[PDB]
């Protein structure tokens, strides 16, 4: 009766916020249309499948997603990586990224994406970066699941292609080889290589022909870039907006308290503020809430004997609208 | 003049407030007594010390903090890893691990913390979890900074110390060895050594003495321990607490958009519910708000070109009370 259309009306008062959450974050004041294009081109749908299912591991407005796929294998040089059996190099032409991605500050996010395959053994992998001529700089660790449906595997590298963006040859990549480990005793080095088990290298991951190894882009657009932990405080911001308020709370002159030994008080913060589409969460109540939370640690006796303990989601670092 | 204490005011608010998140979390209905003991002794300062400056990387109640020194080096049993140069062997009883947490459900946040002091060269290194006897699995990745001043490094292993805690022999243990690199190339490996780069293996960690190794553990006691990423839903919950009631919204029925090729429709969520100290952020205005979101993926045509993009924070999948 009441109660019912009580809660579809306020389902309906989102779907209106909504409507603008999308707008807002696509810079757009009114709906685009369809466009020229039966099904759609398997260049965008691959690079839209590629987005749905991300793996592994947050700017409010939108971010334009594009992939490049990287130089073919036995194409341009291989010449000085030949007959590396427990690697896999990737290399990328520069023009085309920049193509991609206009600036670097554009940049916010790139992952470089492989296809495995393997089903029987896990596969412990590195992954570098190359520096000046046949240098490789150590990036991440990765292990690999015994999975008999491939799944795809990616790297977050924006740190990487921000710097490829700015600065550098036309030509950089990476290098994806298997992690060995090494323990010495009394004069005998073992070597247990792990990952690539398989000396065939073309049993671990993809790396001819379509679905071959690509480096996706997540950027903002230029249209949309004209305009546009670190800690917040009300003082800095000069604004009424939602801010970290700081209050250091003494235990003995605030609380009264005199049973917490250590510390003698602690910094406190609360946030406060209002919150105003054109003005993140789309809420049906948009609040001032904390967002990044510290511990506080403190040092208290239980009758004869004392107890160290921490108490959590005590000190407010950052507030934030939703 | 009124805007001045308009603020005081509502500081003054959430000290009584802190006042009453302090004792929740504790499950304290009074603030207890001093103690029987001038200064604190060294042994809970060394504590509160390794818990007030935590390195690299949350239940509401508190979390008892107890640390449990490794068997001393030369002591006990170094027999059968005599002559590992590049490696740093940890072991500790599990009947004094035992002795600081009762039952393995009970503990929240184990770490291992030793203390590194060179200062010329980067240092990195692995860290590995015995099994059976003498054999040995993979657990983290670390790269050392060349500090001048000596800086402590943690190591998560609640994973670990739980299923210590639960079954195993009396003795288990960590190793932290060097990371090495091996590429090969025609009928050639060469290994690249890397941390531990210094032979008298002293100079890497501290190992005698005090400030030794040790394995810090952070577990609910056993007194408040009675009673006390997965999606929350408000079907599930069967209260009318804070919450996440699922919305699908169709591009074509509700916004009446046809632009958006796809995806045709998704799963945007949102949060209800009165959050009512017994009864988390104990902040001025508690609100429902969202704490988990997933981005969303969309394509559609600007004119000709077509454009695939991300949309941040566009689904929630679990709400929360602050
Ligand atoms: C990218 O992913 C999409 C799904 O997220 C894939 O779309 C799939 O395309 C195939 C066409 O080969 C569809 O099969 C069709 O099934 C219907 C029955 O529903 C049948 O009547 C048709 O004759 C055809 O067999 C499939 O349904 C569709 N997936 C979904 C969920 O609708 C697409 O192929 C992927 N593209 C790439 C390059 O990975
Ligand atoms: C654990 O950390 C605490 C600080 O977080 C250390 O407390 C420090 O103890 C020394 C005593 O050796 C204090 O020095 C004193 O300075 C005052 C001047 O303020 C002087 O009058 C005294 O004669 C003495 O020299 C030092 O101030 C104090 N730190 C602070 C911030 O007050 C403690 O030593 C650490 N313990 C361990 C085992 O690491």
């Amino acid at each position: 009766t009441s109660k019912t259309i009580d809660m579809e009306l306020v389902k309906r008062k989102r779907i209106e916020a909504i409507r603008g959450q999308i707008l807002s974050k696509l810079r757009l004041a009114s709906p685009p249309s369809q466009g020229e294009v039966g099904p759609l081109p398997e260049a965008v749908l691959a690079l839209y499948n590629s987005t749905r299912d991300r793996v592994a591991g947050a700017d409010y407005y939108a971010k334009e997603v594009t992939r490049v796929l990287m130089v073919e294998t036995h194409n341009e040089i291989y010449d000085k990586f030949k007959q590396s059996t427990h690697s896999i190099y990737m290399f990328f032409q520069t023009s085309e990224l920049r193509e991609a991605v206009p600036e670097p500050v554009l940049l916010s996010r790139a992952e470089l994406r492989l296809l495995r395959l393997k089903l029987k053994v896990e596969q412990h992998v590195e992954l570098y970066q190359k520096y000046s001529q046949n240098s490789w700089r150590y990036l991440s660790n990765r292990l690999l699941a015994p999975s008999d449906s491939p799944e795809w595997l990616s790297f977050d590298v924006t740190g990487v292609v921000r710097q490829w963006l700015s600065r550098g040859g036309e030509i950089e990549g990476f290098r994806l080889s298997a992690h060995c480990s090494c323990d010495s005793r009394d004069n005998t080095l073992q070597v247990d290589i792990n990952g690539f088990t398989t000396g065939r290298r073309g049993d671990l991951a993809t790396i001819h022909g379509m679905n071959r190894p690509f480096l996706l882009l997540m950027a903002t657009p230029l249209e949309r870039a004209q305009h546009l932990l670190d800690t917040n405080y009300c003082f800095s911001s000069t604004e009424k907006n939602c801010c970290v308020r700081q209050l250091y709370i003494d235990f003995r002159k605030d609380l009264g308290w005199k049973w917490i030994h250590e510390p003698k008080g602690y910094h406190a913060n609360f946030c406060l503020g209002p919150c105003p589409l054109a003005l993140p969460g789309a809420s049906a109540a948009p609040c001032c809430v904390p967002q990044a939370l510290e511990p506080l640690p403190i040092v208290y006796y239980v009758g004869r004997k004392p107890k160290v303990e921490q108490l959590s989601n005590m000190i407010v670092r950052s507030c934030k609208c939703s």
